[PDB]
């Protein structure tokens, strides 16, 4: 039937919309996607760009010939991008990692296209484990901004959701492999289109991310114990855990390496620990904890803190014993 069409900027498979198109939630369409798409684009290549500047105009999103034009006008001028790659000119520098700006584009395309319905990620039993919430794409920002990984990082969202945390930091960093484990049918069914809406609009895009795997599990597990040793940077948004569970994620991070990283919404050390003759055993003896700036209460995880596994402090205390 009627159909939306978008060129890629790096001849991958075109972008194929429904008419009439559809609806995200109260403040998402793909009207909207369609015309950030083509405005991102024209960010990563200026000569599209240029051409795009020369013969704006008032789209109708209610309109289909509107719609139809403005797409057009689009994959008129991708056509002569490629042509002009065909020339001297330098075609867009290839696998290089997305703009943060672009990125947040690239996740919100990803999740309006995979999950389906987003009511269906309430469905948890209440006062659990199991309560969903999601991390906003700055506060991620922020920690990978502050917690530089680099090629030997390994990094985990334990209770990963959709997958929307890993996929960000796959896209931004250069960690050896990503991943995320969630446990929960709904959003672990989800983050299996998540992945694949997202390696599909990245090879759109032609832009680059490192190794990641999005798995349905137990981070309590046998299995996840020698995981998370091995570990170097978790994340987890624990908020909503409990002391049983964090608890047990505790005993897993005592055996995590010098200066492995965790990042929760709920910190595992009071962030005034002093070792003490009835405390030799807290995980507060083998951690620094400090908490993350604030984005410039509300009763949902606002602050998040950072813990670096610091075994001198337990070193110290026992020569101050001496
Ligand atoms: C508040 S959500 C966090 C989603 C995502 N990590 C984020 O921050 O945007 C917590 C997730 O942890 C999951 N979870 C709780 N216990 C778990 C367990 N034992 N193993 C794996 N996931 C678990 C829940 O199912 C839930 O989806």
């Amino acid at each position: 039937k009627l159909e939306l069409r978008l060129k890629s900027p790096v001849g991958a498979e075109p972008a194929v919309y429904p008419w009439p198109l559809p609806v995200y939630d109260k403040h998402h369409d793909a009207a909207h996607e369609i015309i950030e798409t083509i405005r991102w684009v024209c960010e990563e290549i200026p000569d599209l760009k240029l051409a795009m500047e020369n013969y704006l105009i008032d789209y109708d999103t209610k309109s289909f010939e509107s719609m139809q034009r403005l797409c057009d006008k689009y994959n008129r001028a991708i056509d002569s991008i490629h042509q002009l790659w065909k020339g001297t000119t330098q075609p867009m520098k290839l696998n290089t990692r997305p703009s943060t700006g672009l990125l947040r584009h690239i996740l919100q395309q990803v999740y309006n296209h995979s999950v389906t319905d987003p009511e269906k990620l309430n469905n948890y039993e209440p006062f659990s484990p199991e309560v969903y919430g999601e991390t906003s794409f700055d506060l991620v920002a922020q920690m990978i901004d502050e917690i530089k990984m680099t090629d030997d990082d390994l990094f985990v969202d334990l209770g990963s959701g959709v997958g929307q945390v890993v996929l960000q930091v796959a896209a931004a960093t250069n960690c050896k492999h990503h991943y995320g484990v969630e446990k929960a049918d709904i959003p672990a069914k989800y983050a299996e289109t998540m992945d694949r809406e997202f390696r599909k609009w990245m090879k759109w895009y032609g832009k680059k991310h490192a190794e990641y795997t999005l798995e349905r599990g137990d981070f309590l597990s046998e299995e996840w114990r020698e995981r998370i040793a091995n570990t170097s940077v978790i994340f987890v948004n624990n908020f909503a855990f409990g002391p049983e569970v964090d608890h047990q994620l505790k005993e897993r991070f005592a055996n995590m390496k010098e200066g492995g990283r965790i990042v929760s919404s709920k910190p595992f050390a009071p962030l005034n620990f002093r070792i003490n003759s009835r405390n030799l055993s807290d995980i507060g003896t083998i951690m620094r904890v400090v908490e993350l700036s604030p984005l410039k209460w509300t009763g949902k995880p606002v602050s998040y803190y950072l813990h670096t596994i610091d075994r001198t402090i337990l070193e110290n205390y026992f020569s101050s014993l001496k």
